[PDB]
């Protein structure tokens, strides 16, 4: 299943860092991806392609200018056709994790808006985007940081690109270093004893570090006991 | 305050998203911020410059080479000198929030490890990282994306480079947008009034999208009086 991304942005080059290098670039290349880019910049008329514009109300900040961005999304809505749904990035959106990377990736088609200066006009989000969605509860400078961070997120659910619990350790090469050593099971070859393992150093490590995650799921029975044991052994 | 960021990165050239543009570009054309990247690709000494490795007990995925990515790590060390902090990012770490970034801004010197395929040996998160953290529960194809995300939020608190509630609404020409008009007060001129006005609406916009950031605050008088007002127009 394609997937289409159209972006709008006054720094498209951002974008190179996706659609040329990594596992992104490799979607880009094998054309299971594909990134599309409108800059507001190209759809001025003034002698200086000026992008921003002062707000109402006064104060230090700039808006962007609603007649290039207005201009640019519907020239993007045009080229996705039926189905694309526009999400504008921003910290007043819902916040994303993997749930809702998970419903993002449903779509074939989206088209990211991505803010710059104290971010875009109030109804501009009424009557052009669809959904606001922060990537987390911090500022940045542009929408367009979070904007690679959600295609580079979805794009992990496209075919050919590549439980809530954190991840347990991992071990290479080699043996020794600097005088710490490989859990022996690792090096056991038991298939069942290293799956265990793992599963209950995840369980350890989500109760350890992020125990209101723990709460959020049903665990297995056997999730249930290895998580008892890994408690009682912390408590011992 | 100069801050001074060292990358270790396989795709070191992905950072020019942050480096060659806009503000976090400009910092960087200025000596404010200075970011320096490293690639295990070229610290290792075999023909095809491997720098992945199996995982002891197997498994699907890989890991990054240890001693490539150490000598990396080591590397950005010396050049940082004295008091730089060594940052993982993973989903395994802590979460970012403003609060975090307004931490870790405080450090005049950083090292950021980007992790690929399955991560890193947990040993050298042991003897080489002081701390992890994490951009959001979702997942990546790769620590590059979040590195910059932290990058550009601590380049904010640099001097020269450019309160808990949600923004306001905020408009710009034309004053009227599809039938939508800008609120009377913010054409009044009434400096006092729009500062209220702006103040209520985000007070009211945290209410509603947000509300368990504002259990988290001291709301000032003030800000009391105008969340009350908003709650009581919302049940009207
Ligand atoms: C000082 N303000 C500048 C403009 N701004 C803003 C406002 C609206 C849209 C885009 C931006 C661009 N910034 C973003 C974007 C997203 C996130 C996120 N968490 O997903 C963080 N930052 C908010 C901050
Ligand atoms: C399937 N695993 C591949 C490897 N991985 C991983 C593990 C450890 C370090 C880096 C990575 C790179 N990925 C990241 C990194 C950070 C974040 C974040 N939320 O800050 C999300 N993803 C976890 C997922």
């Amino acid at each position: 299943s394609h997937m289409w991304i159209g972006v709008i942005s006054l720094f498209p080059e951002m974008f190179k860092a996706i659609t040329e290098f990594g596992v992104t670039g490799r979607a880009v290349k094998h054309n299971l991806l594909k990134v599309e880019c409108w800059n507001p910049r190209d759809f001025t008329f003034d002698k200086h392609k000026t992008v921003d514009d002062r707000p109402y109300g006064g104060g230090p900040g700039m808006l962007m200018m609603v007649q290039p961005l207005r201009d640019a999304i519907h020239t993007a809505k045009a080229a996705a056709g039926e189905g694309a749904k526009v999400i504008y990035l921003s910290p007043q959106g819902r916040k994303l994790d993997q749930g809702g990377v998970t419903e993002l990736a449903q779509n074939q088609k989206l088209i990211l808006v991505c803010g710059r200066y104290e971010g875009i006009d109030e109804r501009l989000i009424q009557t052009e985007i669809d959904e606001e969605w922060s990537i987390g509860d911090y500022v940045l400078t542009g929408g367009e940081l979070p904007a690679m961070t959600l295609i580079d997120a979805v794009a992990r659910f496209i075919p050919g690109v590549l439980d809530g619990l954190l991840d347990c350790p991992h071990y290479t090469r080699p043996e020794v270093l600097e005088g710490l050593t490989v859990p022996p099971v690792l090096m056991s070859g038991h298939h069942e004893e290293i799956r265990k393992w793992r599963l209950k150093q995840s369980l350890q490590r989500t109760w350890l570090r992020r125990p209101e995650l723990l709460e959020g799921l049903a665990l297995t029975d056997e999730q249930r006991k290895l998580l008892k044991e890994a408690q009682a052994e912390h408590n011992s």
